[PDB]
C-alpha cells in the first residue's frame, strides 16, 4: 500500500515554504515514501543562473527534515521515464515539459506555500535600524 | 526503555547548528522521546535582549525537524524540579544554575556544532558583489 513520491528541487537556503511543500508531498497518500532529489551545483548555476549553498549543505539540511525519507543527491535535472522505473516512483510532486507525467497519471501538484525566507528575516531586522 | 529528553532554547532563525544539536539530544539513548521547549517572546527579549522570529514561527519551524517528538511552546525560562516531574523528564540536554541537574544525574551535554547561519549566507552572497 506504499506509494513512492518523488520531488526534486534546488532547496537553496531551505525555509518554511520548502518544509510545508515537502510535508504536502509526503501526505499525498496515507502510506508514502518521499524521495527528494537535490539538483547539482553546476546544473543549478547553468539553468537557474546562481546557487548559494553547495550540494552538500543543501543535502545535509534536507536530511534533518521530518518528511524526507530518502535523498537522491545529486539528482538529474530532467525526470525521464527510465528514472521513474529505476527508482519505482509512482508520482512526481510539483508546484509543458511535464505533460507526459500528467498523461500517465503520475503528476501531483502541491499548492503554493509562503514562508519566512532569509530575505524576510534580513528585511525584518533592518526595519529596526532604518526606514 | 524509553528515555524522555528535554532541550530548551530560543531557536531563532534555526539552522544546521541547531538541527545537529537536536539530533545529538535525540540520540543520547537508543529509545528516546525528545521534548523541545521554545522560550516566549517577552522573556527572550528581556533576558537575551532581542528576538527575530515570533514564538509561532520558531515553533512552526521546529515542528518540521525530524528529531523533535514533542514541543512545549512557550516553555518556562528556568527549569524546575516540578517541571521535570510534571512532564516525566529523565534528562535535560544542554551545551552554576544547572548544578542541581548534574547533582541529580539529569544533565546531558551536547557537544558544539557549527552551521551555515543566515549571517554566513548573507556574507557569502555579498562577497560576490564587493570585497
Amino acid at each position: 500500500k506504499n506509494v513512492v513520491i518523488y520531488a526534486d528541487g534546488v532547496y537553496d537556503m531551505l525555509h518554511l515554504g520548502h518544509m510545508k511543500q515537502l510535508e504536502q508531498a509526503k501526505k499525498l497518500f496515507e502510506n508514502t515514501t518521499l524521495i527528494v532529489g537535490v539538483t547539482s551545483d553546476n546544473e543549478t548555476k547553468l539553468f537557474k543562473g546562481q546557487v548559494v549553498q553547495t550540494l552538500e549543505e543543501r543535502t545535509e539540511t534536507l536530511k534533518h527534515i521530518r518528511w524526507v525519507d530518502e535523498i537522491i543527491s545529486p539528482c538529474p535535472w530532467v525526470v525521464t521515464p527510465e528514472f521513474l522505473e529505476k527508482y519505482k516512483i509512482d508520482y512526481v510532486a510539483h508546484d509543458d515539459i511535464y505533460a507526459w507525467l500528467k498523461r500517465a497519471g503520475k503528476f501531483k501538484a502541491t499548492q503554493r506555500t509562503e514562508g519566512v525566507s532569509t530575505t524576510d528575516l534580513i528585511v525584518r531586522i533592518l526595519k529596526n535600524y532604518e526606514d
